[PDB]
C-alpha cells in the first residue's frame, strides 16, 4: 500500500516542470520491492499537447534489453499532485493495453528547480495498490544529486543512503520517442 501524505512543494512552478522535456531517474527508493531483483532505468517527459497535461514514460531493463512505454493524460488534483490514467503503447504510439479504470498512478512533486526534482509515485494496477516509490530526477542523466534535492529527501524524513543509483546500470534511453509520445 501507498502513502497519500506526500507534500507538494510550496510555490511549485508548473511551466518549468511541464516544459515537454525529459527527466532521468538518477536515484530511487522502492518501499515494496519484488522477490526477484531487477535493476531498472526510467525516464519521462511531462508536457502539454492539444490542451492537456501529458506525461510519457520509459522503462528499460539493461539485463534483458526489454523496454516499455506508457502515455497518460494528467489530471491535476492540486498543484504538484496529479493522477495519471496510463496506456501502454509501442514507441510509435500503437496501443498495447488500453486505458483501464483500475489502472493509474498518482505522483506528487515534492521538490523541483530548473535541473532537478524529487517526486513520489504510487502505482495502482487492477485496483491493487503497488507501493510507494520515490525518485530523484535530473534534466541531465550524469548528474549526481545536489545539496538542494538531498535537503528535500531529508525534509520528507527519508535517508538518501537508502536510495539506489541507476548511474552504473548501463542505461539506454530513447528520448526521441519519449518526446513524441507526448501527443499520442
Ligand atoms: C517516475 C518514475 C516512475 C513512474 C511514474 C513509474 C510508473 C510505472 C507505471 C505506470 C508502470 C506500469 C506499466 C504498464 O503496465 O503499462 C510501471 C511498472 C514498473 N515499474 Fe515503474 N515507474 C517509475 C519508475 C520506475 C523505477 C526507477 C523502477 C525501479 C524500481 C520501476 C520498476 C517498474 C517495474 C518493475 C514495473 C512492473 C510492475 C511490477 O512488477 O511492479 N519503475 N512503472
Ligand atoms: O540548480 P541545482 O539544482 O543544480 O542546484
Ligand atoms: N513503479
Amino acid at each position: 500500500k501507498c502513502t497519500k501524505n506526500a507534500l507538494a512543494q510550496t510555490g511549485f512552478n508548473k511551466d518549468k516542470y511541464f516544459n515537454g522535456d525529459v527527466w532521468y531517474v538518477t536515484d530511487y527508493l522502492d518501499l515494496e520491492p519484488d522477490d526477484v531483483p531487477k535493476r531498472y532505468c526510467a525516464a519521462l517527459a511531462a508536457g502539454t499537447a492539444s490542451g492537456k497535461l501529458k506525461e510519457a514514460l520509459y522503462h528499460y531493463d539493461p539485463k534483458t534489453q526489454d523496454t516499455f512505454y506508457d502515455v497518460s493524460e494528467l489530471q491535476e488534483e492540486s498543484p504538484g499532485k496529479y493522477t495519471a490514467n496510463f496506456k501502454k503503447v509501442e514507441k510509435n504510439g500503437n496501443v498495447k493495453v488500453d486505458v483501464t479504470s483500475g489502472n493509474y498512478y498518482t505522483f506528487t512533486v515534492m521538490y523541483a528547480d530548473d535541473s532537478s526534482a524529487l517526486i513520489h509515485t504510487c502505482l495502482h494496477k487492477g485496483n491493487k495498490d503497488l507501493g510507494d516509490l520515490y525518485a530523484v530526477l535530473n534534466r541531465n542523466k550524469d548528474t549526481n544529486a545536489g545539496d538542494k534535492v538531498k535537503g528535500a529527501v531529508t525534509a520528507a524524513s527519508l535517508k538518501f543512503s537508502d536510495f539506489i543509483s541507476t548511474k552504473d546500470n548501463k542505461c539506454e534511453y530513447d528520448n526521441v520517442s519519449l518526446k513524441s509520445l507526448l501527443t499520442k
